[PDB]
């Protein structure tokens, strides 16, 4: 092995710019970290900057540097879509031709009308909403009709709420299966369905912890896979073990925030693994780009920067991180949908003693993927062209 632990991060959402083909998607003019950059009157992000985040892009209070740590260069998106899963499943090798989607609107009548009919429920709500919103509205109507309540969000999800003294369990879950089968269809291609049930009474109801989401697994089996079945380590660190519906993992971490992501990576450095360590922050997607919050946007991006000089600490010269994205959110755009970008890549390394230097630019986001399996001689994915040899 060149290196004997890979740490991937995805920072979620942090795009560098309107890709080559953003008017398809109605994303001309974004730019992730260059509008953030604006709002905040300069970006302070030295860690970045010295790993050589400015030498990918100029932007306010984001610097070039003349000697960076590691390599860098930008990566443009082959798949369809601009989703979560088709940006990570792309990462780890594969070519997701056909995009989830988003529901704004609520979910089409045709979709609602074949769940009615293999269910013999009624739904009610349909449209985006907070798991407070819709169950202040109408969880009174749901304990007095046994309708189940349908929900969305900004990402491709569709939500069934029910109340557990009114709907049994098992019997919601039933219920989200045949929803994951139904939305198994590209017209409605969703890319989790959520069971939410709560209890409780008018004006005074909770979710609770017994939440269950149904995925569908990759369109391929990814490097992930390839690793675990050659007997190396593949560390899931927050929402990746969902994003990958499990394959691939042999070990799942949960975090319930930015920092904690961090806290788990560092926990990784720790241990005496060999293969990939992968995490995944979240919150820049979930709390600051689909709620168009560019200042809260900017500073848990501070935030993650002033975290990085200890895992700069922690590396050995056997190890490479790798710091990348996986679309782009723009909080500052129109609507609330990820928008089509570039994504940043940072390759780091201690035992790159002369610094890094510009890489040419990822024609696909499988190039992390083909990079990482010719580093462990696994199998080369179908999707990707490795720059192992590059550093
Ligand atoms: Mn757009
Ligand atoms: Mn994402
Ligand atoms: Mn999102
Ligand atoms: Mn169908
Ligand atoms: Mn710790």
């Amino acid at each position: 092995n060149k290196y004997k632990r890979i740490f991937l991060v995805v920072m979620d959402s942090v795009g560098i710019g309107e890709a080559p083909d953003a008017e398809q998607f109605g994303d001309l003019g974004s730019d992730t970290i260059g509008h953030i950059a604006e709002h905040m009157n300069g970006l302070q992000m030295p860690n970045m900057v010295k790993l050589g985040l400015g030498n990918i892009r100029e932007m306010k209070g984001i610097s070039k540097v003349e000697k960076p740590l590691g390599y860098y260069t930008k990566m443009q998106e082959k798949s369809t879509g601009k989703d979560t899963m088709t940006g990570h499943w792309e990462i780890m090798g594969l070519y997701i031709d056909t995009p989830f989607q988003v529901f704004p609107e609520g979910f089409p009548k045709e979709l609602l009308d074949e769940l009615e009919e293999k269910t013999g429920r009624k739904i009610i709500g349909n449209k985006p909403a907070s798991g407070t919103e819709i169950l202040d509205e109408l969880g009174q109507e749901q304990m007095e009709t046994g309708s189940l309540i349908v929900y969305t969000a900004a990402d491709s999800v569709l939500q069934i709420a029910a109340h557990e003294e009114v709907v049994p369990l098992d019997e919601l879950y039933k219920i989200c299966k045949i929803a994951r089968e139904l939305t198994l269809d590209e017209k409605y291609m969703v890319g989790r369905v959520i069971a939410r049930p709560f209890v409780g009474e008018p004006g005074n109801f909770t979710r609770t912890p017994n939440r269950h989401d149904y995925a569908l697994k990759p369109f391929g089996r990814t490097v992930m896979n390839e690793l675990k079945d050659s007997d190396y380590d593949v560390i899931a660190i927050g929402k990746i073990s969902d994003i990958y519906d499990g394959e691939g993992v042999t070990e799942s971490l949960r975090t319930k925030s930015n920092m904690d992501g961090m806290d788990k990576l560092v926990d990784t450095l720790n241990m005496d693994f060999t293969g990939l360590s992968f995490l995944n922050l979240v919150d820049f997607d979930a709390l600051f780009g689909h709620r168009r919050d560019p200042q809260g946007y900017g500073e848990a991006l501070q935030e993650y920067d002033a975290r990085l000089p200890e895992v700069f600490a922690k590396l050995k010269e056997d190890d490479l991180l790798l710091i990348t994205a996986d679309h782009g959110n723009d909080p500052i755009h129109p609507g609330t949908d990820h928008t089509r970008e570039y994504v940043p890549l940072l390759a780091y390394s201690p035992s790159m003693k002369e610094g890094g230097q510009e890489l040419p630019l990822r024609q696909t986001f499988a190039d992390i993927g083909a990079t990482v399996a010719e580093n462990f001689g696994v199998k080369m994915p179908e999707y990707g062209t490795s720059f192992l040899n590059e550093l």
